[PDB]
């Protein structure tokens, strides 16, 4: 029989019971609606000329400094594969959208606004700090996505003006920032400008809502290690002193503690939604899987809220405050019309250890490792990178688990006749690189199996190899190659995928994601997404 | 044209304290046939044809000391090899082996010929091999060791009744931390045990009485990872605040000198597959500024004065001490017949900063940022990368010196008109990796013509970049794309070159190298190593 999501779950229940509903949780069923599947990235098949002459403008138009898409009076003055289109998501706090040439990958755009403007209760963005790219300290979204939230967030104070109680919006973002540049010492200074650029965001927040409003906003960052030295609280057998450092790595945007968006994409505007976007994945769906999300959030909040080398701020009725929102309910009330849609079985499964809770909570790599050493017909994956580079050039691979790595899982299955199906970013992918080429893994796992229970001979073992295991790397059209992949993705027998933001390659940093054990899900999500990626990929023969 | 003294006339003028410490007054010395030890595949063939030079036939084998196959007569060789019975194969009973040797040995037999002519000293620089899941190695790896031991053994037999003992000092620079900052005693300890198998190693093939007194050691002087360790860098990131001496140096006799990029690591330039380096073999008196570097090295080795500590032992008279040889007389004294050979002049220059010396002590950049600032015709390049990934992703730059940097010189040789050539490493060179591809490097210089005092518009600047600039990478026919360098060369003008350690991207480690000034001894160089390497180079347009 196939992998069952419910064997996961009773085996982390036998071994890891006191992270129950912590880390994990009891498979649930939730439900997809159309256009559950956030997956951006330019248009499969053509050409990188192609796709990106849809943010092309004609000298008439120009380009919106908002959203970075061309303006638009007809589909005929839009290039590339984009329409003129006036989204919701452009309308401002007057009422008034805007006409924009938009492209398939702006659906991550749709999906957010409409969800927070939906909200009646609470509104839950969990995400990871944007890079420095010079132009100064951003925080938590940059591009499109800032002006989107903005939009979104005026929308839902003239939605909610009249209620009887205030909604919740909580954002808080894992933070890099000492640690980019010098570093370990600084940390007061380092906390002065993060708490300077949230003030910033929260600022530029409440002057597009109505000057009384029942909305109570906090921002805030969390590192849970910034030692370098010493580890910073997990099991590891490699030590590395790039991963003596944590932050929260999860990417959640969670409204009503019923819908939930989640996966690899950070809200990062010029990444995704412009030229040369980097391949990216989340889903869209509802349920008490929220609970979960939820449960997640709540588990950082609280580490904010009692540990404030951290900082937040809200503001709420017309004043700035420390009044710090460490907990919403986490218990699930099903909407009205929630089991519209496709049913499915979905649990959660989390990382939580270095410096956040106990460093045996990382049941998001053991459920991984169980799930491809239980697969029965098939694995396809989709990454940015297998491995990763520590501080002095060591090769730090999966890390290790009760139940082994991921490197041994998938040599097991190769032994048993498993296809093994990988999906890398371009070595050639700048700052989404790989790291590693395909060959470097196709050793690792030789070495595996000449090692361990196998002991094969080499040359036997690249029997295995050869039969089972294809590696390729991302590819608009199969010429291009340096493209980008941030994909977080795994499919077991065509039945059980992963989306979140648990990279195989190794980090210290907290994660959060979702197991679905459907078919038909599934197969949706191939035809959309890794059927095209896949014929489009490039392999380099070994 | 540009003239070596100018470059010592600069370094005099803006850091005469460190005159005769990490830079010298040029000095007519003495080049011989086959001076250059350029290592590489055979440029123009193919990595298959190349690797099947070491293919042993069925009734032969790969011998386990030497790496190459067995051997009766040419036709049991295949690629480039030959059938061979070289000095360095002789052991200590004076039986040398035939193998099917290839071009890249010659550094082996530069390397034994001129140890086992020692009548006074033998001066051993180096680089710590890395550690590639074996064990922890010392000084040398593979062939290297082999030859080392041997020639040994014979200049033990050479200086049997010598009037004086023999100082043979060998000396590494040591990573830290190896493969957590916070046990430093254990490092100690496992470095000792190394050094300690390896000088055993030696004494086991010398006569139970002898005349040479051997020292092997470790240096590293700074290992805070967490703060700055003597340096006026502006760029800060923790990969930077680790140092250990990175210079190579065989020097006999304070007379000869090979010196130059290599590694006495085996496996990675004498075997399949192997690294593009260079290094020279040379006479006279610049042997006394290496002299003067182990000297540095070693006077901080004996007299830590405290902090970090480092770790040595000697082998005499049969027994293990501690006396330590802080000092080879650096007073050069010409041999017999030393005028023979190509008269030509030198400089040294190295940098010794960063825990050793004053955090001044950094005029290798200075000496080649003048040099690139100076050039009136070209300036060729040929290094592994010139940029270097910090922590957690900052890219780290050429450092700054009093007079700008590595990239402000060339992007002001670019604008006034100077052809500027660059070879890279490959970017899929594994270990030996660029780092960066061309086009990154096109773009960082373009940028360096925007800012600056030139205030280039872009495509203005990108005239000059197209004219004048063009950066491929090392390939050994124009087709394979993943070869590997560890080059660290210049030459400007087809006058003036550089060899030595010092690699254009940064680092905080010690560095040694010499500058020639000589239009004979570089047209040598273009001709056996530049012309065919550019010839052979792969050029990634845009
Ligand atoms: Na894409
Ligand atoms: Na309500
Ligand atoms: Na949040
Ligand atoms: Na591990
Ligand atoms: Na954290
Ligand atoms: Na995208
Ligand atoms: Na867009
Ligand atoms: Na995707
Ligand atoms: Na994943
Ligand atoms: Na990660
Ligand atoms: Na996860
Ligand atoms: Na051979
Ligand atoms: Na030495
Ligand atoms: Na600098
Ligand atoms: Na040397
Ligand atoms: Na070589
Ligand atoms: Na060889
Ligand atoms: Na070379
Ligand atoms: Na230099
Ligand atoms: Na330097
Ligand atoms: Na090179």
């Amino acid at each position: 029989n196939e992998l069952d999501v419910n064997d996961i779950y009773d085996h982390l229940n036998e071994k890891y019971s006191q992270f129950n509903d912590v880390t994990f949780s009891k498979p649930s069923t939730n439900y997809l609606k159309p256009g559950w599947i956030l997956d951006t990235h330019f248009t499969f098949g053509t050409s990188s000329e192609f796709y990106n002459k849809s943010f092309d403008a004609l000298s008439f138009n120009h380009v919106d400094s908002e959203f970075n898409m061309s303006t638009c009076n007809d589909d005929s003055e839009c290039g590339g594969v984009s329409t003129c289109t006036a989204p919701a998501y452009t309308k401002n706090k007057d009422g008034d959208a805007k006409k924009l040439c938009t492209v398939p990958a702006d659906k991550i755009l749709d999906a957010i606004y409409d969800n927070i403007v939906s909200a009646k209760r609470s509104v839950d963005i969990v995400t990871l700090q944007p890079m420095d790219i010079s132009h100064l300290n951003l925080s938590f979204s940059s591009g499109a996505f800032t002006a989107t939230i903005k939009n979104a967030l005026s929308q839902l104070a003239k939605n909610t003006q009249y209620s009887d109680h205030h909604i919740t919006v909580r954002l808080l973002q894992g933070s890099f920032t000492p640690m980019l540049g010098y570093d370990a010492e600084s940390e007061e200074e380092e906390i002065r400008q993060l708490s300077l650029t949230q003030t910033n965001y929260l600022s530029e927040i409440a002057s597009v809502l109505p000057e009384v409003n029942n909305l109570d906003i906090t921002v805030g960052s969390v590192r849970s290690c910034n030692k370098l030295i010493s580890n910073c609280g997990n099991n590891n057998s490699q030590k590395d002193v790039l991963l003596n450092v944590a932050w929260n790595h999860g990417k959640i945007i969670n409204v009503d503690n019923q819908s939930v968006i989640t996966g690899g994409h950070n809200l990062w505007g010029a990444d995704y939604l412009q030229r040369n976007p980097v391949n990216d994945l989340s889903i869209n769906i509802l349920g008490p899987i929220a609970s979960t999300a939820t449960k997640y959030g709540n588990t950082l909040w609280n580490y904010v809220c009692n540990n404030t080398t951290n900082t937040f701020v809200t503001y709420a009725n017309g004043q700035y405050t420390y009044d710090c929102p460490a907990h919403i309910s986490s218990t699930y009330v099903a909407p009205t019309d929630a089991k519209n849609g496709l049913a499915v079985k979905v649990m959660s499964i989390s990382k939580l250890n270095n410096g956040v809770l106990d460093k045996d909570a990382d049941q998001s790599e053991v459920a991984r490792v169980y799930a491809f050493k239980n697969a029965t017909k098939s694995i396809k994956i989709s990454q940015q990178a297998l491995f990763f580079k520590g501080a002095f050039g060591k090769v730090l691979h999966p890390l290790k688990t009760i139940d082994g790595t991921v490197m041994e899982a998938l040599a097991s299955a190769i032994y048993k006749g498993v296809t093994v199906d990988i999906v890398t970013s371009s070595l050639d992918g700048g700052i989404y690189s790989s790291g590693y080429n395909s060959e470097f893994v196709y050793n690792y796992l030789l070495n595996v199996l000449h090692k361990a229970p196998y002991y094969l001979e080499r040359n036997y073992a690249k029997t295995f190899l050869d039969k089972n295991l294809h590696i390729n790397f991302i590819s608009i059209n199969g010429r291009e190659t340096n493209n980008m992949s941030h994909n977080k993705l795994w499919i077991v027998d065509d039945k059980v995928f992963y989306v979140g933001s648990h990279n195989i390659y190794p980090s210290s940093l907290q994660q959060f994601g979702v197991i679905v054990d459907d078919k038909d899900a599934t197969a949706q999500l191939e035809k959309q997404l890794w059927t095209p990626m896949w014929k489009n990929s490039i392999h380099v023969p070994i």
